[PDB]
């Protein structure tokens, strides 16, 4: 359903959302994201809150 990607970057700090039924889908979508924003960084699951975090 909803997930929630935290980046914590240098110079890129922020959240958003996602619509997304599986979390490799919701993976896929925050990764495509982060990559583009110019995010590779650290990458922790916190499944207990449906939050990817990314921290670089």
């Amino acid at each position: 359903m909803q997930y929630k990607l935290i980046l914590n970057g240098k110079t890129l700090k922020g959240e958003t959302t996602t619509e997304a039924v599986d979390a490799a889908t919701a993976e896929k979508v925050f990764k495509q994201y982060a990559n583009d924003n110019g995010v590779x960084g650290e990458w922790t699951y916190d499944d207990a809150t449906k939050t990817f975090t990314v921290t670089e």
